[PDB]
């Protein structure tokens, strides 16, 4: 541990070079590979069966920053770069084009964005689709300001609701839902589903973005007493990481009627789009983290949070060519 | 065309037992290597979708499109003509029809009082040994043979095991009013299209809590009809005329969860039914004696006898090999439990 400390400190004020950083990370993530793989198919079958086995006894559960290190649209999760110059602004928009695709989004259809963020997804159809009714869902008195407050622009076809997902309950009927990267927050993805299945109209749809790995499923839970990246940037047991397989496991009430998966690479590059704004525009975020916080020291420190947000997002995706650690699409019915 | 002259007399010497069985295996690895090559993607996101193209194309399809003397000398003494269960390498097969009909037994959750159905069941190895040891079950087996029917019905008599029901009929065409506790599916949706027809009127035979247990044969990663990669591919014909078989992913009947929902899934090494297969063959051989005769009385002449012979040799030398490559590890089985 008292390296794992000294290290951390280290990493805290921004003195370890970026490429020693990777090299540490990439460390870390072989470790979880060889953890994760198994020497016999049916062990890795079987241990997928033990996480959601026991995932079904449990129960579910600064903007002038956010503008500066997102593109335009806001959208605070995985971007999508077809072509090697495609920019960030470019990758936000093709991911939401791409989920109004996939998720067959038609223009008189009432749509509920659960898990909101801020509100990328919301606005975008919104603005797509003037006939449709877009509800926007979250538990941030923040976001549901500022999504209220972006929808003029004179959108008025937008409505968000201040809710806990976990305990919330309601009426209402949609054509069309949308999980984007919500479920790694969650626990019983039974019980999940099945509220949330009360809301899809007979002939709706559901559809879902999570990251996951491709073939093995987690408790993103630290490996041992040395592994210092599995909480560098959330606290442990906050997160789980599905497989691409997991949520095909969760069909009591949806039912599966199409599945792809992404390579890290986009969510790889996404983190990389987003520290290189960070570090681009110091001049102006450590003065705002200076008066939003007391001190430079601090100041400083959140700095490096964020940088090991996205090198974590970085190298934990791009990780052997994107193909361990990626996105997953699903739509139910 | 040389190539192609080639494959002719290949099975000519095959056909006639002219070549030998470590010459067969060897050729066997080849177009096996070949089939991994061609199911494996660069792209995780290209195998997923490859999954998917199948999936779509079968919702788009139908439902669907041997003496007794001789499975009593090859298979074991319960006649299952499927995949058995090996632990120890003492195991012998009748031990491991046992250890596998048990396991069926265990993973489908069977309890003494629930009717039972076991949907194509072959020689009656299941229901046989339901009905025998859960006196209390009633048990209903179903096939489109009036061979099986018989034989299946004769011994529960035999047996004195009253709470057998045999029932004759094509499940492509099949309805029935009835419902059932537990259904048993062994080995049957490797011949069938469309599974989103076949599941669903399957699940209608299902009682409210009850449950539906399937084993499958299966790659571990990529699905596909049993048709030949290309015309240097001798092997995909070589024991079932083409477009009769599908074989499936160990997940693929994760993507047909309208009506059924899995409850567990498990996976069996390849190693159990490629041993399965290998005391086949060891049985096939040692009986000469008993079956070129009876070849001989019930084909033509003596060489059809021959060919017969080695069609068989040919049957197990295919399930050897396929389900022992690399160790067991590419083609396997798959148990999944629905409700
Ligand atoms: N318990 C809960 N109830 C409602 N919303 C929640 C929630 N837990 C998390 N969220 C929302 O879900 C978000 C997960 S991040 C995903 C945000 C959005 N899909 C985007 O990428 O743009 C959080 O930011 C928060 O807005
Ligand atoms: N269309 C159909 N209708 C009813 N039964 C069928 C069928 N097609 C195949 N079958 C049955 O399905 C079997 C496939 S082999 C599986 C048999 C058995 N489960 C065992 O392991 O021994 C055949 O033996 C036949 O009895």
């Amino acid at each position: 541990k008292a390296a794992i400390v000294e290290l951390l400190k280290q990493l805290e004020l921004g003195l370890v070079p970026y490429d020693d950083i990777k090299q540490l990370i990439r460390r870390e993530l072989a470790r979880r590979l060889q953890w994760g793989y198994k020497p016999t198919y049916e062990e890795q079958i079987a241990e997928i069966q033990n996480l959601t086995h026991s995932l079904r006894q449990m129960k579910i559960a600064p903007i002038e920053f956010l503008k500066i290190m997102n593109g335009s649209n806001l959208k605070g999760s995985c971007c999508y770069f077809k072509e090697d110059s495609t920019t960030l602004d470019e990758a936000e928009i093709a991911m939401l084009d791409l989920y109004c695709e996939r998720a067959q989004i038609q223009d008189g259809q009432s749509v509920l964005d659960l898990g909101c963020g801020q509100g990328a997804l919301t606005l975008h159809v919104a603005q797509k689709y003037k006939n449709c009714r877009v509800t926007a869902v979250t538990n941030s008195v923040s976001q549901k300001e500022y999504i209220e407050e972006e929808s003029r622009r004179n959108l008025l076809n937008v409505e968000v609701k201040l809710a806990d997902i976990t305990t919330h309950e309601m009426a209402e009927t949609y054509d069309r839902i949308l999980v984007i990267e919500l479920f790694e927050h969650m626990k019983n993805y039974e019980l999940l589903l099945r509220k949330i299945s009360e809301w899809i109209s007979k002939d709706g749809l559901l559809f879902l973005e999570h990251i996951c790995h491709k073939t093995f499923a987690y408790h993103y839970e630290p490996l041992d007493d040395d592994d210092w990246f599995t909480e560098y940037v959330f606290p442990a047991g906050t997160m789980i990481i599905p497989s691409a397989s997991f949520f095909l496991y969760f069909q009591d009430d949806v039912s599966v009627v199409n599945h792809w998966t992404l390579s890290g690479k986009h969510f790889s590059r996404t983190n990389e789009e987003w520290l290189k704004r960070l570090d681009a525009n110091l001049d102006v975020i450590k003065p705002m983290f200076e008066t939003l916080m007391g001190n430079e020291e601090e100041a400083v420190k959140l700095i490096n949070y964020w940088r090991g947000f996205c090198l974590s997002g970085m190298e934990m995706f791009g990780y052997n060519n994107g193909e361990e650690w990626m996105a997953s699409h699903v739509l139910f019915k």
